[PDB]
């Protein structure tokens, strides 16, 4: 409603003259190296963890018992999704590992190509999104995939994304090459046949403007968009 509408805005434009100053100084996209996959994938995983371990994550939003986290750091804009569905988490660790999958419930990833099997549970992608609000090209990612069973108990399953370059997929002329420092989910047993399913994206520069309308309100695409991966959860058990 109206008194919603003007207030949202506002939030809008603050968000974007923090952050109009995109972000090398971090480091987005990684050389591939198979002597270095244990590491990569090492560092994959670990800098997810400590992503979840921050302290100053800040709630935004809630529907339908759908949060949604943000956390407001100097060069960059990260946002956490939560939402808990009926699936064990072990059935919804299978699911949500394999990318090619992906696009059948999320309408952000167009196309997926699996590039190179590095081992059981990591491998290499080839992701293309649909152009969003502004653009007439798709964007295409280089992404690494990175698993993890939890160790103890309490422990979340990881699934780590992180975008990389190769030799053998650059940057084409038909696509924009974008590029996200580390995103993935993190799945806890939070009983039998239940599982908190949790969607963390640390830096996107190629689609903060399509992030900054989500946070503030404007926009509900996050929650259609994860609500969808709950109904593809629920349907495979």
């Amino acid at each position: 409603e109206r008194r919603y509408r003007e207030a949202s805005a506002r939030k809008k434009i603050r968000l974007d003259r923090k952050y109009i100053v995109s972000c090398t100084e971090v480091p987005l996209s990684v050389p591939w190296d198979p002597s270095n996959q244990v590491y990569l994938s090492y560092n994959n995983v670990s800098s997810l963890k400590m992503l979840v371990a921050k302290d100053n994550w800040v709630l935004s939003s809630e529907i339908s018992q759908v949060r949604l986290y943000t956390l407001e750091d100097d060069k960059f804009l990260s946002f956490h999704m939560e939402m808990v569905v009926h699936v064990d988490a072990a059935q919804a660790f299978l699911l949500l590992s394999d990318l090619r999958q992906r696009p059948e419930w999320d309408k952000h990833y167009r196309s997926v190509e699996l590039v190179q099997q590095v081992d059981e549970d990591d491998a290499i992608y080839h992701v293309t999104s649909p152009a969003l609000g502004g653009h007439t090209k798709p964007q295409d990612f280089v992404i690494l995939a990175s698993r993890r069973k939890p160790c103890d108990n309490g422990d979340p399953y990881v699934i780590a994304l992180r975008s990389v370059t190769l030799p053998t997929h650059r940057e084409t002329p038909e696509y924009r090459r974008g590029e996200t420092l580390c995103s993935g989910f993190c799945l806890w047993r939070e009983g039998d046949q239940l599982t908190k399913v949790s969607y963390y994206n640390q830096a996107t520069p190629g689609v903060l403007n399509y992030v900054t309308t989500n946070v503030a309100g404007l926009s509900s695409e996050f929650y259609t968009t994860f609500k969808a991966c709950e109904q593809f959860l629920l349907d495979n058990r």
